[PDB]
């Protein structure tokens, strides 16, 4: 019986295996415009991806990850709030059943179709393993999804979904260019908090762009027909797969931008 997005095992039962869950930092949360801050004394952020190296693609269960050579200096995100340099590991995403919901974090209580969670760890630990003990260890970039018009830089994730449908399977995914996924606009929120999924560890700087991307009805749909079970199992479809939001608690949201 471990942990899920279903009504037995879902976000509210997740504080008994991970009491964590009610912490002082946990995300999401919902960034209300009006009283995040500017913060003049933040920086443009550094996304420097030219070298970034896909490796694989995974079903996990719970979403699918898209995988990164971190054993170098590849894919790197530095700048903003961020002291050093953080490494590119992985990325996913959370989507909904529905085009009104889906994303983890909410804009003034507004819900997008999906959201896009770029993980990277702070190289001064070592391994992503470290980095998750330590209270800024991650930092992970946080990309609306609204539908629209399509995504030309995701079609190559949506094609390979059909190949990984249930839990534990992965295909090569070599040769991605995660450029591809990002708006015109790198202005961001920003606020210390958590792992959405358990461990739920209180170890990341979140950087939550303002610019959603625009994927077409077609795209997410193909993320809607991933499976959470595994092959050969009776079929419950990967959606809804995202915390609501947390208690702000004692934390301020501050903003690139004005
Ligand atoms: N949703 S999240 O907080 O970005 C997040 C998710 C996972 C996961 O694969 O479930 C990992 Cl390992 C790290 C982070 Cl930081
Ligand atoms: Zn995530």
């Amino acid at each position: 019986h471990h942990w899920g997005y279903g009504k037995h095992n879902g976000p509210e039962h997740w504080h008994k295996d991970f009491p964590i869950a009610k912490g002082e930092r946990q995300s999401p949360v919902d960034i209300d415009t009006h009283t995040a801050k500017y913060d003049p004394s933040l920086k443009p952020l550094s996304v420097s991806y030219d070298q970034a190296t896909s490796l694989r693609i995974l079903n996990n269960g719970h979403a699918f990850n898209v995988e990164f050579d971190d054993s170098q200096d590849k894919a790197v995100l530095k700048g903003g709030p961020l002291d050093g340099t953080y490494r590119l590991i992985q990325f996913h995403f959370h989507w909904g059943s529905l085009d009104g919901q889906g994303s983890e974090h909410t804009v003034d209580k507004k819900k997008y179709a999906a959201e896009l969670h770029l993980v990277h760890w702070n190289t001064k630990y070592g391994d992503f393993g470290k980095a998750v003990q330590q209270p800024d260890g991650l930092a992970v970039l946080g990309i609306f999804l609204k539908v629209g018009s399509a995504k030309p830089g995701l079609q190559k994730v949506v094609d390979v979904l059909d190949s990984i449908k249930t839990k534990g399977k992965s295909a090569d995914f070599t040769n991605f260019d995660p450029r591809g996924l990002l708006p015109e606009s790198l202005d961001y929120w920003t606020y210390p908090g958590s792992l959405t999924t358990p461990p739920l560890l209180e170890c990341v700087t979140w950087i939550v762009l303002k610019e959603p991307i625009s994927v077409s009805s077609e795209q997410v749909l193909k993320f809607r027909k991933l499976n959470f079970n595994g092959e050969g199992e009776p079929e419950e479809l990967m959606v809804d797969n995202w915390r609501p939001a947390q208690p702000l608690k004692n934390r301020q949201i501050k903003a690139s931008f004005k």
